[PDB]
């Protein structure tokens, strides 16, 4: 058979009560499926931390999960312009690796920076960043390939920019600041996680360089679990919080490794470092080839 990815949760049990082989599974789960043959469902058992055999079941197909999606809501204030792509995640087709090098990792949603600095702080012989470059000059306390890789040249960064050698770049007070997937090699190569204060949009550049990163989102349940998990900050702000952790899943959910929820930090930080503990290899599952 073969290998795919869940990219969304499923129990149809749970959702109508209907008793049958359907198996389910949550985001991230990979599944192995023995026969893809039907059109509609598939045959399959998830894949364990341990055991791989467990229970051999039904799924729905990807064609399944598209027809279900789409039937669902959508004139309207049309203002007669093209809304948004419609796009449908349901699975992704993977393939188990090995690897030699540490996973950077990021993490994202609200308390990404407590969880950070945590991790940090916690395993320093495990954990570590990565020296960030700027085209700001250096200042007389600053030590060069320590606080920043210093580049004289403006123009050769905005060329290496251009060239993508950065998975992350931007400007503050008119001056450049990236973070170099060489940096970030250096640290994964010797062996310790590098905890990247990088979006979303840094992962596909990451796979490309195949350094394959654990990206970990918290996700708020809502508003009030926002102040739940953060409770040092104020309530105007857990909103904006939880909007913009709202529309980071939506524009991002294929690039998680795995989605945390829970009721208090300590929680949230408990399984941020399992999900760490099972992704870090040596096999891990990486996009593969195939299409569904």
């Amino acid at each position: 058979g073969f290998y795919i990815r869940a990219l969304f949760d499923y129990d149809k049990t749970k959702d109508c009560g209907f008793l049958s082989q359907a198996l389910s599974f949550r985001f991230g789960d990979v599944l192995h499926v023995i026969d893809a043959g039907d059109e509609e469902w598939w045959q399959a058992r998830r894949v364990h931390s341990d055991s791989e055999t467990d229970d051999i079941g039904f799924i729905p197909s990807k064609r399944r999960v598209e027809r279900r999606e789409w039937s669902r809501l959508k004139w309207g204030s049309s203002s007669g312009s093209q809304g948004r792509e419609d796009s449908v995640l349901s699975y992704e087709t993977v393939t188990q690796m090995e690897v030699h090098y540490a996973r950077p990792i990021i993490i994202l949603g609200p308390t990404k920076d407590r969880a950070n600095d945590d991790l940090l702080s916690e395993f320093p012989d495990k954990f570590g960043s990565c020296v960030p470059h700027t085209t700001r000059p250096k200042r007389e306390y600053e030590i060069d390939g320590r606080d920043y890789h210093f580049v004289s040249s403006r123009e050769k960064m905005e060329k290496d920019i251009q060239a993508h050698k950065f998975i992350e770049a931007g400007q503050y007070n008119s001056h450049l600041y990236g973070t170099s997937v060489q940096s970030v090699r250096e640290v994964a190569e010797q062996g310790k996680h590098c905890i990247l204060d990088v979006s979303a949009n840094a992962v596909r550049r990451l796979q490309a360089a195949h350094l394959h990163p654990i990206a970990i989102f918290i996700r708020p349940r809502s508003l009030e679990n926002v102040l739940e998990i953060n409770k040092r900050i104020t309530e105007e702000q857990a909103r904006k919080a939880f909007d913009r952790a709202t529309k980071l899943e939506q524009e991002f959910t294929e690039c998680f490794s795995a989605i945390v929820e829970g009721d208090s930090f300590e929680e949230i930080y408990h399984k941020v470092k399992r999900v760490i503990e099972d992704l870090s290899g040596p096999y891990i599952w990486v996009p593969a080839r195939e299409r569904l």
